[PDB]
């Protein structure tokens, strides 16, 4: 039932001037009844955190030069990049946000915003067993009219999305990941625009940068993540 999303090639080497592109497939159409295709394109440098370069499959975050276009439709999608520079190299990852859960594509290795601002905190070190909460703050955006969400990133299963916690139009709704069910909580406080995620009952597997992010209109915000080692 999770939409499964299916990146080619896992590896592209380039030359620096090269045109380069790369596919991402979804096992099903992405297109939502109101009429929107929730498709994001990310590039993730070494060493650094995911962000956004186009969402609704072709719309190019403002300040993404114009050398990057996503285009495609139903479940079949493609970023083309044209010219590549140094700063293009990294990990680009495909998301879906049509459907719940929210789902990333493994990536592909290519080798301010207006005042925006989301801060996680609470990250750290725990054993087994344990709990954790996580925070974070929001700054620069009408919070009311976005959904709050949880991702998270480990070597061995990429981008996790694990919770989300939407607005007061779309009933306050919550909803998790089956691999955090029953153990995490989302919570949601609008006069402070901030998200908190409470962790139970930690595992080895829990292991991972979280991120916050925030969600409008196909677009998303996020921050620079806080690191969570469960040992
Ligand atoms: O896209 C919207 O209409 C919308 C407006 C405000 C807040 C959230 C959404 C939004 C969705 C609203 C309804 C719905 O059925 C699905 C939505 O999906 C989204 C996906 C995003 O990445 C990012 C945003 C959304």
């Amino acid at each position: 039932s999770d939409v499964v999303m299916t990146q080619t090639p896992l590896s592209l080497p380039v030359s620096l001037g090269d045109q380069a592109s790369i596919s991402c497939r979804s096992s099903q159409s992405l297109v939502h009844s109101n009429g929107n295709t929730y498709l994001r394109w990310y590039l993730q440098k070494p060493g650094q955190s995911p962000k956004v370069l186009i969402y609704k499959v072709s719309n190019r975050v403002s300040g993404v030069p114009d050398r990057f276009s996503g285009s495609g439709s139903g479940t079949d999608f493609t970023l083309k990049i044209n010219r590549v520079e140094a700063e293009d190299l990294g990990v680009y990852f495909c998301s879906q946000s049509t459907h719940v859960p929210w789902t990333f594509g493994g990536g592909t290795k290519l080798e301010k915003d207006g005042g925006v601002k989301l801060d996680e905190t609470g990250g750290g070190l725990v054993q087994p067993g344990g709990a954790m909460k996580l925070s974070c703050v929001t700054s620069g955006f009408t919070f009311g009219h976005y959904w709050m969400n949880w991702v998270r990133q480990s070597p061995e299963k990429g981008l996790e999305w694990v919770a989300q916690f939407r607005n007061k139009p779309y009933n306050y709704e919550t909803y998790y990941s089956d691999s955090v069910k029953g153990r995490f909580t989302i919570s949601r406080d609008d006069s402070k625009s901030s998200v908190y995620l409470q962790m139970n009952n930690l595992r080895v597997e829990d292991t991972g940068i979280y991120y916050c992010t925030g969600a409008s209109y196909g677009m998303e915000y996020l921050g620079q993540g806080t690191s969570v080692t469960v040992s």
